[PDB]
C-alpha cells in the first residue's frame, strides 16, 4: 500500500540469539528497533529497522506486546527455519 | 484474539459506520448506524478493530485513512474484512 | 522471564471494591488496564496502569485469565491486608 509494503522472510535460527531488539507503540504490531551487527538477522538484508512483525510461522501476532513477541522468538528451536510476515513502512511517496 | 471474517455488499454510498482510534493507530468501530448496510451484518460489532480490507493490511492506519479506503470501495460490490474482537476485561 | 522492574506491594482492602480493571494476553500475566480515581488502588501510587500481576498473597498467577484473577481479588476478605508481586515492563526486548 502507500503506507507500507508486505514482505515474507525465511530465517535459519543458527544461534541462541537472533540479534535484534523489539519494541511497540502500545497498539499495533511490535516492530524492530535495532538489528545487531554480525547477527543472524543482520545477514538477512530484506529485514529492516522499522519493520512491523505481522506473524511468526503463520501465527498472527496482532496485538501482542513486544516482550511476548520476543519470548516467542526465543522459544523457537535452534537449528530450524522459521518464517515471518513483515510490513515495511514506506519512507517516501511518488506523485 | 477472536478473529472474524465478513463479506459486505456496498449497496449505498454510505456504509453507516463511524471509525475511531486512540491517537496512535489501529482503528475500530465507534458507532453503527441503525438501518444501514453494516447494521444488517450482525457479526460486525461496536468495538471491533479492523485488521484488513480486501486483504490489504491496515493495522496502524489512523481512522481517517481507514475511512478513506472504505469510501473509495466501488458501489454495488462485495468486499471482505477481517475484524479482531476487543479483549474482555473483568473488574475488581 | 517475564523481565523488568519487580515490585512488592501491600494493600488494605477497606471497601467491597478495589477500584481497578484487569485484562490479559489470551493465556496470562493479566495486567492493569484502568485505575479508578479515588479508589483503594489509586491511593497506592507504586501501582500503575500497565503493571502485570505476577502473584497474589504469594500464589503464582502467571497463566490465570483476567476473570479468574478478578474473582480472586473480589473474594479476598474485607478489612484485611493482602500482598501482590507486580512487574513493570521494559520499553524494549532483546531476542
Amino acid at each position: 500500500s502507500m503506507k507500507g509494503i508486505e514482505k515474507e522472510v525465511n530465517v535459519y535460527k543458527s544461534e541462541d540469539s537472533l540479534g535484534l531488539t523489539i519494541t511497540d507503540n502500545g497498539v499495533g504490531y511490535a516492530f524492530i528497533k535495532r538489528i545487531k551487527d554480525g547477527g543472524v538477522i543482520d545477514s538477512v538484508k530484506t529485514i529492516c529497522v522499522g519493520d512491523h512483525i505481522e506473524s511468526i510461522n503463520g501465527e498472527n501476532i496482532v496485538g501482542w506486546r513486544h516482550y511476548d513477541v520476543a519470548k516467542k522468538l526465543k522459544e523457537l528451536k535452534k537449528e530450524e527455519l522459521f518464517t515471518m510476515k513483515l510490513i515495511e513502512p514506506k519512507k517516501s511517496s511518488e506523485a
